[PDB]
This record gives C-alpha cells, structure tokens and sequence, in this order.
C-alpha cells in the first residue's frame, strides 16, 4: 500500500514588501494522485496542530481531497499569500519561518523537523528595496540653491514624468537645492541629488534667424517665421521694442499693417532647439514703398527665459523686392506676323498682347499690364510699378514678331 507521504515543492524564501500584497505557490504531488490535506503553520505546536502566525500570513488550495488531483502533470497548488501591515517592521528579524505540509489519503503526512522540513521564510522588506527611481531631465532655475515653489513643482513634475512605475500614492518633497525626496506609502524613501534635479541656467535663449533677410515682395502679402529656443527648453517672452531704435522699427511695421504671432509663447517646454518657438510676421510691404538700398528694415529682437535671462539684441530684416523679381515672362507659342517691323499696326499689336496674355494665365499676376510697343517687343508691368521702384519685364521683339515682307526676285 501507499507508505509515501506527497512530495512538497515551494520558494525557500520569499521577499514581501510592507504595505503590499504576496503570494507564492506551493506544488505538492502524490503517486496516489490524491492530496488531502496542505497546511501552513508554526513550528511550535503538537503533531497535529495548524495554528500559524501571524493573520496576515493567509493560504488556499483550491481542488484539496480529488481523487487525481496531486499528480506531476498536474500539482496540487497551494496558494500562500497576505497583505504585510504597512507598519511592519523592516529590520533584520522581519522574517518567518513557516513549515508546510502535505498528507494524501492514505494519511501519510510529511514529517515537521525544525530547520529541516519543508518550509518557507518570509522576508518583510521597506518599499524602497523595490523602487529604484530614474532621473528626470534636468531643471534649470535662476540660484540653484534657493529654488521658488515653482522650480520645485517643476523638478516634481519632472520626476514624476521620468518615473511613471512607482507607487501612485508615492510623495515628492523638493528641498531648497532641488534635492527631492520620494515617500513610498510605508514611509521609505529614495533620494535624487540636487545635481540630477537642477543646474543654474547661465544661457540666454537663442534667435535661430540672426542675420536672417526675409524677403517681402512689394505689393504680396509675405510671412516671416522666426525661430528661438532656449537651454531649459522654455522662452517667456520674445520682444522686439527692446530699445529706441528697435521700437521704432517694430511699430512702422506694425504701422504697415503686419502682425506678429507667437501663439506658444504661454506653454511650457515651448521652446527646444528641436522643437523651436516660431514668432510668425504678416504682412504686406505695400508698392508705396520703393525697393532699393534703403528698402528695408532692420529690426532687434530680444528673447528671456523663464529664469530672467534675456539675450542680446539680436538682427533679423524684412528686405522689399519688386514683383519683377519673381517672376518670368513665357514667350508666345507663336510669332506674330507683322508687315513693318519698325511700326506695328494696331490689329498687330493686339494680336501680340493676346498671345502673350494666354502664354502667361498661371505664371504672372492676373492684374499685370501688358504694352506692346510700337517694335513688338512687350512691357511686363507689374502691380508693384512706380517710379521710385519699376518692376516690369521686357519680351523682345524677336519672341513677338515675325516679319512678312517677301523677299526679292
Ligand atoms: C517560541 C520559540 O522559542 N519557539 C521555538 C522554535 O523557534 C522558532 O524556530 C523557527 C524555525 O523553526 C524560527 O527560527 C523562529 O524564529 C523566527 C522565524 O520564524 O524566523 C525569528 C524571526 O525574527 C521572528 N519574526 C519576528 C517578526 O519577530 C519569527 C516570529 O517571531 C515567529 O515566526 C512567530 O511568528 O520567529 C523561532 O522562534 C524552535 O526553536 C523549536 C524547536 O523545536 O522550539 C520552539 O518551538
Ligand atoms: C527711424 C530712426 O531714425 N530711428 C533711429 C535709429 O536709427 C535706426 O536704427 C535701425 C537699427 O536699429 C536701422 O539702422 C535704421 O535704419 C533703417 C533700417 O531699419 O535699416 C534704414 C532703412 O532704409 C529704413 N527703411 C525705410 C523703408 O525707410 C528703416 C526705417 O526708417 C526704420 O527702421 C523705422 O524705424 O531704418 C535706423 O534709422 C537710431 O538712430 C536710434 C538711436 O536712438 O534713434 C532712432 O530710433
Ligand atoms: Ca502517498
Ligand atoms: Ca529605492
Ligand atoms: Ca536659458
Ligand atoms: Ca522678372
């Protein structure tokens, strides 16, 4: 008959943090097949007894006394689990040594020898073992050793973002260097070091267009884009009147009727070399003004962080060119005939324009002028033509005109 008693398989020893839940497996088989009884309990006691400390230590075996229910295919499995208090101790007698045992249905039960027998030790260790924080992307404040609550909530907000994996109830306090210290709920802590939380920000942002000339056709209506970042990844205010002479040119573009946008100047993290703030400029330098040597404007533009550093004043222009620039006459896709060369006809010279204007719908501006002149040659005049500043093109007659005269006999 059956003289064995089952075969117990478990963890020796097992880590169970304070405050959490556990839970390991015991596997017992029987060549039976057939477990009746698996206990969890203290050394102490009679033969007989299951009396285990302490409550919190808790056991199931689901499917107990089934006949096949203890085989190697299949184990008995015993769940051993609990919640550990979360003002256990953590201290180097924060352990349990518990024994297990099995008995099959011929009542064969696993012999209890202290130190010897099956058995598991439960370990009770602080949060902290467990958690093992990762540095944030570093803040960058005006005195690094005196930091405001708002460089403080930025170094939380920080740690938080780079440590998405600890404990949801998991407290952040952030001394006056930027040194942060992490509560877990069982009151361990984890410590990240001022210099893994902040540095001071000795860099003014950065105008990534300096010297940039952004060109304005007189008469169209252009836009600049200018970009900026800063070290800390953050502007607070880019301005353009930083000065007299700054000023002044600032508002006779405004004056122009130009808008200036620097829609995420509010946000955080709006400003990275990556991912720039972009200060857009609308508008239209109108045909009033002549291009030329003087047909520009010279502005400064000055951009502080949010630690009060603002850069030098820094050069950018908007710089007038004629419409003329831009754009290219197509010839006519056929020659005109004409029976003087040096003197069109009326009807020639219609005919020219007309050819020239259907060589052009799409290319030119719908509202440019055509002169056909008394040679054939055509005068591209463009919207933005005054005399201070012409923008026209010129078709030559040899693109126009073909003469009909015959030849001799
Ligand atoms: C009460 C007594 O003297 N009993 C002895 C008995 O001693 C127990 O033997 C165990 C091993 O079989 C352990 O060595 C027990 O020590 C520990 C443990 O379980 O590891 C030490 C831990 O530091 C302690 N944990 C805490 C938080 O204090 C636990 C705990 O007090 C108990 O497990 C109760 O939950 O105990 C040791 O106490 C053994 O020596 C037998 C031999 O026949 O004689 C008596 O029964
Ligand atoms: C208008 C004025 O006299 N401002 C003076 C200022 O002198 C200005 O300084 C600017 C640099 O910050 C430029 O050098 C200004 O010159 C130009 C320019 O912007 O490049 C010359 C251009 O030809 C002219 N454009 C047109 C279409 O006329 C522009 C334009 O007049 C201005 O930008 C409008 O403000 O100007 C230069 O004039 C400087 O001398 C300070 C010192 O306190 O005093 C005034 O603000
Ligand atoms: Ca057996
Ligand atoms: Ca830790
Ligand atoms: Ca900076
Ligand atoms: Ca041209």
């Amino acid at each position: 008959t059956d003289t064995t008693p089952p075969t117990i398989t478990l963890p020796q020893e097992v880590i169970a943090y304070r405050g959490e839940e556990f839970e390991f497996f015991v596997e017992t088989t029987d060549d039976s097949g057939r477990v009746n009884r698996v206990i969890v309990r203290n050394i102490e006691g009679a033969d007989n007894s299951t009396y285990l400390d302490p409550n919190w230590i808790r056991y199931s075996t689901d499917n107990l006394s089934v006949p096949g229910n203890a085989t190697p295919a299949n184990p008995l499995r015993t769940r051993v689990y609990g919640i550990v208090p979360i003002n256990h101790g953590v201290g180097p007698g924060d352990r349990y040594t518990k024994y297990v045992r099995a008995e099959d249905a011929a009542g064969n039960i696993t012999a209890l020898v202290d130190k010897q027998s099956e058995r598991f030790v439960l370990v009770i260790r602080p949060q902290t073992e467990k958690y093992t924080p990762q540095v944030p992307t570093l803040t960058y404040v005006q005195n690094a050793n005196s930091l405001t609550q708002t460089d403080k909530d930025a170094v939380i907000a920080a740690v938080k973002s780079a440590n998405p994996n600890l404990p949801a109830t998991s407290t952040y306090s952030v001394s006056e260097n930027g040194t942060v210290t992490i509560t877990y709920p069982d009151g361990s802590t984890d410590t990240i070091a001022a210099a893994q939380t902040v540095d001071t920000d000795r860099v003014a942002p950065v105008f990534v267009d300096e010297g940039r000339d952004y060109i304005f056709y007189r008469g169209e209506e252009g836009t600049a884009e200018l970009h900026f970042y800063d070290n800390s990844g953050k502007i607070t205010n880019v301005n353009f009147a930083g000065d007299l002479a700054a000023s002044s040119t600032y508002n006779t573009l405004l004056g122009l009727g130009f808008t200036f946008n620097t829609p995420n100047i509010n946000n955080p993290n709006n400003a990275t070399e990556q991912n720039p703030l972009v200060t857009t400029i609308r508008g239209t330098i109108p045909k009033s003004l002549p291009a030329g040597p003087g047909g520009k404007y010279t502005f400064k533009v000055r951009a502080t962080d949010a630690s009060g550093l603002t850069s030098e004043a820094k050069i950018f222009r908007i710089v007038f060119a004629n419409q003329t620039d831009k754009y290219t006459p197509n010839n006519p896709g056929s020659l005109t005939g004409v029976l003087n060369p040096q003197q069109l006809s009326t009807s020639e010279k219609t005919a020219i324009e007309e050819k020239v204007r259907a060589a052009n719908t799409g290319n030119l501006p719908n509202n440019v002028q055509y002169v056909v002149n008394n040679d054939g040659s055509v005068t591209v005049i463009y919207p933005d033509d005054t005399p201070a500043s012409r923008s026209r093109d010129t078709i030559t007659a040899d693109r126009t005109v073909q003469d009909l005269r015959p030849r001799n006999s």
